[PDB]
């Protein structure tokens, strides 16, 4: 896809059987999410906002759909605005900003 | 250029008649700059992200270079860890997201 910025780039994702949407997000060094009903246990995390830190939620080797492709990696849950997916997820589907 | 993502998107920009660096961030609605005086007159904003709300000194019609390529928008003035060029400046220069 070639996908324009005059609104969010939100895409339909899919995770263990969870059609959610999410924000494709350049600046964003994590993926994100708010809830799901992932692999039980989770070791600890603190991410970097705008406004302070946040504790998240980490589980890996999670498996992703992403706007059709498949991906694997570390879903971070937390008390996020919107589902949000980072460098880590984003660098294995190819994608790139261009100008 | 064609952006890979496996670091932060950090480019050259000139603001101000200022040469800066700064994060292209396809999450934020809004650009977002540290501290330093623009040319014009601001009305208050609260913004917020992850963390949660900051206060800036919104500024409009703002010339700004981006990996030496102008645009003019809005501009917002206030204590963020890193510059970000959010969306609105992002759809001037062309900016898209390719995989
Ligand atoms: C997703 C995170 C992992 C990411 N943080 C990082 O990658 C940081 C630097 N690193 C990191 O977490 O590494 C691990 C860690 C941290 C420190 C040391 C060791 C361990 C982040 O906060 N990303 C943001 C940029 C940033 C990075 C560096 C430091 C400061 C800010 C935007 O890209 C990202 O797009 C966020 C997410 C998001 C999108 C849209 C909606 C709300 C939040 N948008 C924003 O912060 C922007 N806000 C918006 O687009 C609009 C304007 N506001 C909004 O819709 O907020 C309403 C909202 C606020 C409060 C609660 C409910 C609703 C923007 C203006 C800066
Ligand atoms: C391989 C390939 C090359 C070129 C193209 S394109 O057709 O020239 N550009 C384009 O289509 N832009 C927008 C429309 C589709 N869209 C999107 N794309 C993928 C996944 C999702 C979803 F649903 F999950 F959210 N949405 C937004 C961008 C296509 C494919």
């Amino acid at each position: 896809p070639q996908i324009t910025l005059w609104k969010r780039p939100l895409v339909t994702i899919k995770i263990g059987g969870q059609l959610k949407e999410a924000l494709l997000d350049t600046g964003a060094d994590d993926t994100v999410i708010e809830e799901m009903n992932l692999p039980g246990r989770w070791k600890p995390k603190m991410i970097g906002g705008i406004g302070g830190f946040i504790k998240v939620r980490q589980y890996d080797q999670i498996i992703i759909e992403i706007a059709g492709h498949k991906a694997i990696g570390t879903v971070l849950v937390g008390p996020t605005p919107v589902n949000i997916i980072g460098r880590n997820l984003l660098t294995q589907i190819g994608a790139t900003l261009n100008f």
